[PDB]
């Protein structure tokens, strides 16, 4: 009996790394079409087989304060808390693995550079979730939000990560129990019917399936969360490795890649149109985009497209374009690197910073193509 | 008459870019040596004469919410709000701008590394006096916090800077009205008797001889807030620049150099301690520096010293070192880079970061030195 025969069908058109558990991105020439990503193109990570779940008898286990158990069903999380939309951009820590192996092999899923989707997300916001279970605006010291999915371990051992108290908590911080996307009910792929939607924080912490929410003095001790998703010297290997000594991704770095065009392509003589995504963690804005045609020595400032976010809320990514004159017969490397809030910036090259788990490649992305005559 | 003729004298060992305005570092053999930088090595960036300000007479004005005028007294700034004690890192955006005049020539200060230093700070809590003054914890929309410092033109304009509202309101921000550093009162260069104190953000806007506090719905008019310390594109240069296209400086991103040993010396065969400081913006931790002793191609791990602070509070910068082995007659280029703890890194170069002010010059320190026989 095969524990992945009751898996959701997928669209066709996917770049598929795994089937078994199911991970794909969708091909980098729609990746960035659309401002949101359609819930079917929407890229899919999953560690373990998808849950089933019968609408009707879900429900959703919140621990209060004192030890007690909340239940909640899904018509109480829709009735019960103010619906709040978020959109919002998810991103794998492994985005853009594949370029670190081209360094020097790694473990992991070979993600090109399309871990990373964007929708408008629907729910209940966590902040009053936990309000409505009895917890305080705000605890004492250092407190952490855990959550369990309902995909399990052969042996039991459910999906869990976890976030810090204040974030949970935080109005601006936009973190949703989230049973909507792009105004349809969740896909069974991406986490129905409630998945936790955590802004500006690595997609590791987006818990799908969502069964349990529990407040803890230590962070989620799921093996997912101590021995995935870290980052590391690039002298470290799987003989030296100790988890401990670097912590769990939250906030992820400045990242952004070329969409159009695709690498190798013959563009013809003229004007060429370079499109791509920028993005940052922690809600920073992309406040500038610079793009080279020739390797990174000459740049040119794109256009950002798409409206601002408040400040400190900029939880989607900013897709950007820029038409330049390409002469007959030359050859161009393309070249993009964003600039955030904090005026955070991509490194050259990703040697510098490669790592055994591939995780946090935000190196500049690099596409060769040339000019037909 | 010299406008400068009242300016406080300084601690000789200084190594002095401009004597009026006062502009200077420490010396880098001494910039790292104490997580504490002494008051009299702390760097000094003045763009105007030092104010002589008799303390019995100075009243900080600030503007009530309605359009009043509430007046403080020195006194009533101790006596009224509860001390609190923050330690931050003040750093310059031009904290290394002659790095980048190595690539193409800027305008501005010729720094060196040490447009950096490290304060226990004392003083009213920004929040606290604005709570006093009538203001609400949260206003709608965005809002800023404006300081006009006691220093002017010839032609009257003071110095001028902003912070957003919400950070100056916010408990965990530790924004400070100062009147203390490192245990003792203010020296003259550095605010006598009151400055601003803006943890996690770029020393701009820290303002010193603080005259006036008033809340805006805008940013700071004043040139140095508008004209100065934004960050442009490589392509940017002074024809074609538009202050309107990029946002005044507020956090800063990932920044570290080497202090030990210094460019061009010649050291011991044996063991070598290679020492530094780094540090980054928005109270994100420093979680890992990587050293290089062979210009960036292979890395090991510094020892991060001092203390653990609270997340999202780690104003202060971290000291590194790390002792290696180094071999008689050989060349050493030393390197180091840190990470933040929303991984930020810093960028192999300088040339795809540089910019027509030289601000923001975060490219990884080199330092070539040779080992002896
Ligand atoms: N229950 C559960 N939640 C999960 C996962 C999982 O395997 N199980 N994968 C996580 C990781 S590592 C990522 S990158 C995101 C991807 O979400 P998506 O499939 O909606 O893009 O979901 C996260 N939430
Ligand atoms: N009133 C006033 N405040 C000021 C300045 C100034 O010239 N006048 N310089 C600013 C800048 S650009 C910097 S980097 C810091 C430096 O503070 P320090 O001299 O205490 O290091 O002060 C800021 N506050
Ligand atoms: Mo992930
Ligand atoms: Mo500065």
């Amino acid at each position: 009996q095969d524990p992945f025969a009751g898996d959701p069908p997928r669209h066709p058109g996917l770049r598929v790394n795994s089937q078994k558990p199911f991970n794909a991105e969708p091909p980098a020439e729609l990746l960035a079409e659309r401002f949101l990503t359609p819930n079917e193109l929407f890229f899919t990570r999953n560690h373990l087989p998808v849950p089933a779940v019968e609408p009707s008898s879900y429900r959703l286990r919140v621990d209060g304060p004192g030890g007690g158990t909340l239940s909640l069903s899904l018509a109480e999380l829709r009735s019960r808390f103010p619906k709040h939309e978020v959109t919002a951009t998810l991103q794998c820590a492994g985005n853009r693995r594949s370029e670190m192996s081209r360094v020097r092999p790694v473990k992991g899923l070979p993600w090109d550079i399309g871990a990373i989707s964007t929708a408008r997300w629907g729910g209940a916001r966590l902040r009053d979730v936990l309000l409505h279970a009895g917890f305080p605006e705000e605890l004492q010291g250092e407190w952490h939000v855990c959550f369990e999915g309902l995909d399990a371990d052969p042996g039991g051992a459910p999906y869990g990560a976890s976030i810090p108290y204040g974030r949970a908590l935080s109005p601006a911080a936009d973190v949703l129990l989230a049973y909507e996307m792009n105004g349809t009910e969740l896909p069974r792929d991406h986490g129905f019917p409630v998945r936790v939607v955590v802004p500006g924080v690595v997609g590791a912490r987006s818990v799908k399936w969502l069964r349990r929410v529990a407040v803890s003095p230590d962070e989620s001790p799921s093996h997912w969360q101590q021995n995935d998703n870290k980052g590391f010297s690039p002298c470290v290997d799987w003989d030296t490795v100790d988890y401990r000594t670097a912590p769990a991704i939250q906030e992820l770095p400045v990242q952004s890649a070329v969409t159009q065009p695709r690498p190798g392509a013959a563009v013809p003589p003229g004007e060429l149109t370079v499109k791509g995504y920028a993005w940052s963690g922690g809600g920073r804005e992309v406040v500038r985009v610079d793009v080279s045609l020739d390797g990174g020595r000459t740049w040119k400032v794109a256009r950002l497209m798409g409206d601002k976010a408040p400040p400190g809320r900029a939880w989607a990514w900013a897709l950007w374009e820029l038409t330049v004159p390409v002469e007959a017969g030359t050859e161009l490397e393309i070249v993009c690197k964003a600039v955030d809030s904090s005026y955070n910036v991509q490194p050259d090259s990703v040697a510098p910073i490669w790592n055994l788990m591939g995780v946090l490649s935000t190196a500049w992305h690099r596409v060769r193509v040339s000019v037909q005559d």
